[PDB]
């Protein structure tokens, strides 16, 4: 693993989820969201085969596909942190924007925010704690 | 460069300052700060030669000095930003957490926070924009 | 381009030929080849694009095609170089060897060998000097 | 570890040595050798901290040091394997052109030819397999 890996934003409750494998390229994501962020899922590609990872949190809220086109590509990610309920700590929203559009904000905007602009790199896959919810939140970078 | 490049958070005034090198490590940062942040200037390693970035911004505030012992690297770095007086968005506060002590906060923290854990890599350097002050930051990572 | 660039092996003739791209993934080869190699063309993957490099060389000696499958990767080049007819040097064979099967050798194994085995990476592009045959070889490696 | 990692050259017999670390520069190499390479030694450094690697291999042949100065660094790598005495493949010579100077060949060069070319990056670390004698040869790269 040549990659950058960024994390956690969020809180230290859930489980840790994690990649097994070697990402060039995020393909699609899966949210799962309504107050907070319930679940995440995303393909990514190794050595051109398609490999999904995911899902991981619950089945709540509504769901919402992005399925990034050829040329397509993450130029930053931003949420907010914060407790949500009996939750001390966990991921409220993620917005994802690409060199083409804004995906989100996804859940609530409440709480701290974070943000990570990339300037030179690709954004290639995910990782987290969850439970029920999506208690932390984690990026890995490629790159450019 | 095999290097992932966040930014910027901040602003959009003063002047794009950057590195000219290839950094493999960090050695030495000297902040510069007081209600903001005033200026930047950091040592890096290049195939075993130091070299001297900055000094970049203002010679307001006072100096303080980081010197990285050797081991010693860098976990995570927080900070925030938004106006000062007569300027809409720059660089207020920086925080610099080793594997050994935290470094700050530098600042004032008022305004909009950013954090960046890193789970897997070595920050390596910086770049921004600078004018009298800090307007904008950013870090250069080297995979782990 | 965090690419670890290796070569040339052979000559100093006819004229230097490069991508221009970031590649993460190698999709296939076009060789021709008889007693020396004649030509290279090869596709590459970058941001879920696919671009075409070359050809670059003659249209000399006979086409093969290497079209690789979802999961298949080169693990090892192999090749010779030396003198042909007025050239002092240049790429007499080249012989690709995937994690499935092996293609090759192209042209023929006289001269001076070479041999790039790969333990951790992938081969993701290549470049050299061409003229109406390839006077030198070149491979772009990405951390695996 | 987002090294390139090359290899093996040379035969199958001796035990697998290898690092356990992140190299960022290769300061120093000592080498064994007379009619093959009798052993290899060298400091990586890490996080600003100097680890010796080895030494791998025997106590025969005569010593040789390379001191690596600032802003020193291999652009190639030379060698060749083969037969020796009751081995069936092993490293007979190695050949280290840094920037500044070139230091060998060590051992003698006879057997098959191979040969490291660097376009874009550096060398920082070796491995291979080691009995009384080096085996077999390999080489960790970083983007540069
Ligand atoms: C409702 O509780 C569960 O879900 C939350 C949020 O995911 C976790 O914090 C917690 O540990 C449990 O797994
Ligand atoms: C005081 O004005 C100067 O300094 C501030 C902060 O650095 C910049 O925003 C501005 O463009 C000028 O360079
Ligand atoms: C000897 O001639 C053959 O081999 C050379 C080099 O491969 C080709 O250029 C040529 O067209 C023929 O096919
Ligand atoms: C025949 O001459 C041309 O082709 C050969 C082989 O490619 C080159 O060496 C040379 O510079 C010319 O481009
Ligand atoms: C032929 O003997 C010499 O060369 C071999 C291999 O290099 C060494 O092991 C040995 O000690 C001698 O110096
Ligand atoms: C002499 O025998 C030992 O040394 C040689 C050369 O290193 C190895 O091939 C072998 O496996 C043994 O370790």
């Amino acid at each position: 693993s040549g990659l950058v890996k960024l994390g956690l934003w969020g809180g230290n409750e859930g489980t840790l989820q994690d990649i097994d494998g070697h990402p060039t390229r995020l393909t699609k994501i899966v949210i799962r969201s309504a107050h907070a962020i319930d679940a995440l899922q995303f393909d990514y590609v190794e050595d051109g085969k398609t490999f999904a990872a995911g899902q991981w949190g619950g089945n709540g809220g509504k769901s919402d596909t992005i399925e990034f086109q050829p040329g397509e590509y993450l130029i930053a990610i931003k949420g907010t942190t914060g407790a949500l309920g009996a939750v001390t700590n966990l991921v409220r929203s993620l917005t994802f924007i690409s060199n083409m559009r804004t995906y989100g904000p996804f859940g609530l905007e409440h709480g701290t925010p974070f943000s990570v602009p990339v300037a030179s790199g690709r954004i290639v896959a995910f990782y987290g704690r969850f439970g029920s919810l999506v208690d932390a939140f984690g990026i890995y970078l490629m790159p450019y």
